[PDB]
DNA sequence: AAAAAAAAAAAAAAAAAAAAAAAAAAAAAAAAAAAAAAAAAAAAAAAAA
DNA sequence: TTTTTTTTTTTTTTTTTTTTTTTTTTTTTTTTTTTTTTTTTTTTTTTTT
């Protein structure tokens, strides 16, 4: 009977052979060519917020020093992304986890998750991460996490940068189950070595995702057969948590449009909770169904989790002129006022753009695109001082949440 | 053409309307004025 | 050590194209009227109760 | 003096041709929004006093 479908099972293979080929072109084609975008003395002040005799007296400091400062085709001043950070680490600005004032603090867990498909948590989020990273007068240590398992955040240039070099890695899931040689522990130093991967900026970091994650959940369906206690909740958090939180200060986590036992994980183990969504009804009443799904599940997980300290969402691919849209972040603000943010992410085609070339709104300049230039500075000035705005909900509440 | 038919075979009650009846008017006028050059030339054929 | 001159830059102004809206025209009907065609009710004629 | 049949009046019904109106689709049409080239403004270095 099954001839033409040994034929046509084995030609789904004979096709993603093909399509194996497909991303041996894909890994071809991406490959940088590129460098990061200059400040040009206006732009330097805009972003890093140093005086201009401060400025001067650094990189004269420096000048004297071995490394030698770059200037354009123009003798007009022009300093790399690198050398920014360079001039940061030898500023001698410390970062709250140097800062005597705040130094011996936990992970900023932040997350975003969504429950509904295509509607922006990826590429919103790693805009929103990579534009925390530009607090440069601070050198944020950021974690950024790709728990989904498809997301491009290992891939759109902040990524895991797997080179051929790299040898061998064992995911999340394999953190999950301890499957590295049964001889060698997982200590920090493993996590440096397999797990925390950079993101071609001297300050921002990754972890990378595998499709095979989602036997993740398979595995978990069989715990459950093998187990009664849903103890696989706290998997999470002493294989990762424990053993992350003692080095890192945030952590940037996108989780996926879906809600499973991973996903489960990932929201109870962490200790603070957004909630992306876009202003559409369909969303809003997924929400819903998402806040009566809580409440009972949370009772299920352990006891000793005083629940999130503090709950907001999230608009996206918001239009701002669109009067069912505006009319539902109107009813929004009027239900869960102060836990919503105001702040707009429009939707333009600069967005595409920078997309297709996989590169992020800060990776290129106006030279490289057409004039949608105030759209992108709009876009990027939103998602900074909406940075801010949740970076300040996690300052007032350095006070509860770090004590709990 | 398609339904393997003639002008004429099918009637205005075979259904159009004012379209079709218009389409035979300008049929059989053609027909008359083609007809007509058939004596202006037949005359010629009987004599060849 | 400072001034002036020279060179690589953003902001404003001008022109064209694609979105949309209203009106008009070709058409394409379902309904009615007029004319035409196919049968019918009082009167008339001849041979005969 | 009566009866029968046929040729004229008129009456009834139907089809075809030709009457009007409405809706749908197609064509010409400026306002608003979007795109590209640009003249003015800002920054740095070298040379001279
Ligand atoms: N500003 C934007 N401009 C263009 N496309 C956007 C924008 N924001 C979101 N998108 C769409 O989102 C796609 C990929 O981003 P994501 O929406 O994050 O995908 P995702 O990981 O499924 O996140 P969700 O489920 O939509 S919240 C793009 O291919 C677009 O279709
Ligand atoms: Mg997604």
């Amino acid at each position: 009977k099954r001839e033409q479908t040994i034929e046509n099972l084995y030609q789904l293979a004979q096709l993603t052979q093909q399509v194996q080929a497909d991303r041996i072109e894909i890994v071809l084609e991406e490959r940088r060519d590129e460098h990061f975008p200059p400040m040009s003395k206006a732009l330097m002040e805009t972003r890093s917020g140093l005086t201009r005799r401060k400025l001067d007296e650094a990189i004269a400091k420096m000048e004297e020093a071995g490394h030698q400062f770059t200037k354009n085709n123009a003798n007009h001043y022009s300093i790399s992304l690198s050398e920014a950070h360079m001039l940061m680490d030898a500023a001698g600005v410390p970062k709250f986890h140097e800062r005597k004032k705040n130094n011996e603090n936990k992970p900023w867990i932040i997350n975003v998750q969504n429950q509904k498909g295509g509607t922006g948590k990826s590429m919103t989020a790693v805009h929103l991460a990579a534009c925390l990273a530009l607090n440069l007068d601070k050198r944020y240590r950021i974690c950024l996490i790709d728990l989904d398992p498809q997301g491009s955040l290992r891939l759109f240039l902040n990524p895991q940068i797997s080179l051929a070099e790299h040898t061998n890695i064992y995911s999340a899931v394999d953190i999950m189950l301890d499957n590295v040689p049964d001889g060698v522990q997982v200590d920090t130093e493993f996590l440096r070595k397999n797990v925390m991967l950079p993101t071609q900026y001297p300050n921002l970091k990754t972890i990378s995702a595998f499709p095979e994650d989602a036997m993740f959940n398979a595995e978990a369906w069989q715990y459950l057969s093998q187990n009664q206690s849903l103890d696989i909740v706290r998997l999470l958090k002493e294989k990762l948590i424990d053993k992350i939180a003692s080095d890192f200060d945030i952590i940037m986590i996108d989780t996926g449009p879906h809600v499973d036992p991973l996903v489960w994980n990932a929201m109870y183990a962490s200790n603070a909770l957004l909630i992306p969504c876009a202003a559409k009804r369909l969303d809003w009443a997924s929400t819903v169904n998402f806040f009566q799904h809580l409440p009972t599940v949370y009772e299920m997980f352990p006891e000793d989790w005083k629940g999130l300290e503090f709950v907001r969402l999230m608009p996206t691919m918001f239009e701002d002129d669109n009067k069912k849209q505006v009319s539902v972040l109107t009813e929004m603000n009027y239900l869960l006022g102060d836990q919503v943010m105001m702040a707009t992410i429009p939707r333009s085609r600069a967005f595409e753009t920078c997309a297709d070339t996989y590169s992020t709104v800060f990776d290129l300049t106006v030279n490289d695109f057409e004039g949608g230039k105030k759209t992108l500075a709009t876009a990027q000035d939103a998602v900074q001082k909406s940075a801010l705005e949740l970076e300040r909900v996690l300052h007032s509440h350095w006070s509860s949440l770090n004590q709990g």
